[PDB]
Order: C-alpha cells, then sequence, then structure tokens
C-alpha cells in the first residue's frame, strides 16, 4: 500500500478537505470522510468499481470536476500497478489531477447569476 | 426564441469550436456541426434531456468540461425562459460557462504522462 493524501478545495466548508488515495496491486480505494469508494483489478476486464463515484463525494463537497477525473485516477494507479510509476511519481501526478481540480473550482462562473446558482 | 453562439477551444481541431445553442420556450438546442443534442421543458418535471450529454460531445473535441456544466445551461435556459433574463443576459450568462470550459482545458495537466492519456 502506497497512501496519497490530495488537498481538494471544497467551496461547501470553505477550506481544502483530503482525499485519502490507497493504491494496491489489487485495488484502489479513494476516501473523503466516513465514504470509502473501491476500484478493484482483474486480469480480463476492465477495473470493478463500487456503486458510489468519485462525482458522488466530491459534488458532496460541492467540487465539481470534469467527468473524467474519476478515469484520471484509474489510469495512475494501473500505471502504478505495472510498476511503470514509483510511489512519488504517482503521488505527483495524482497532485496534478488535484491541481486541476482546484483550478476549476477557482476558475467557476463569477456573476451574480451563477453565485446565486452554485 | 434566441439563439446563442458559444466558442469552445477544442486542442483536436486547434481552434474555438462553435456551439450554437437554441432557446425556446418549450425546449432547449445544442448543437456542434452536424451533432444536436436537446432538453425539453415539461410542466411537472425537470427538462427531458438527450442521454448524449454536452459533456459527451465535447469529449469528442478532446474537451473535458466540469460534469455541471450542462445543468448550468438548463439554469441559464430555464431563467431565460420565465423572463428572469432577456436575450442579452442568457448570452453574457453562457458566455461565462463556455469561458469556463476553456479555462479547464487551458489548464489541464501537461506532464508527458498525462499528455499520453488525454
Amino acid at each position: 500500500m502506497t497512501e496519497v493524501n490530495l488537498n481538494i478545495y471544497s467551496p461547501r466548508w470553505g477550506r481544502h478537505e483530503t482525499y485519502i488515495v490507497e493504491l494496491h496491486k489489487d485495488y484502489m480505494e479513494i476516501s473523503m470522510g466516513a465514504v470509502t469508494i473501491k476500484a478493484t483489478y482483474s486480469e480480463n476486464q476492465d477495473p470493478e468499481w463500487s456503486e458510489e463515484t468519485l462525482q458522488d463525494i466530491m459534488n458532496n463537497d460541492s467540487v465539481y470536476p470534469p467527468e473524467i477525473t474519476q478515469n484520471l485516477f484509474q489510469h495512475a494507479w494501473l500505471e502504478w500497478r505495472k510498476g511503470a510509476l514509483d510511489n512519488d511519481e504517482v503521488t505527483r501526478e495524482l497532485e496534478l489531477v488535484a491541481q486541476w481540480v482546484n483550478k476549476v473550482t477557482e476558475a467557476k462562473p463569477n456573476s451574480d447569476f451563477w453565485r446565486k446558482y452554485f
């Protein structure tokens, strides 16, 4: 297990929240607070994800990242898993995803109309 | 009935692609080239959307917008529909959404690792 701690700014709480990524050969888990989602690897199929999604836990914090975000986490994990990325590198690459998510949040439309809505 | 032309930057075509938003009282349409998706207003329920999402058609331009983007379009339309926004207002509010999408694209992770993926 290598653990990656990601700082995601949550407009809901007005602070950065820690999303914890647990990487294993057999599975990956992503938790924020009491919720945990999971992907489990399989030889001849794409990873099996828990019913709960990354968008689920993030939208809960008023974070609205691109739909591909969860798939990025999966890609980072699958590449780390075959040894293409070492521990510090998968950490760096995932931090880039978190940075992107935070930039998306930072750049949200800022008119009266949009501020009132989300 | 009014039409808003939005300019979305596409790394796939190296240019801003024109997304045409048609607002009518009973429905809204969004066109990109030959592709059109549609949301239909219903009196007692949320609008009925195409199953092909705005995100899906943008993914085809190699654009990965926040997942809430389609919902933002819906909001502007519904507000315009009941006259909470005039034609110029709905235009600017939607342009701020396009502007946000463009910022997201511009800020996409650009490490060699991520570029190989998307």
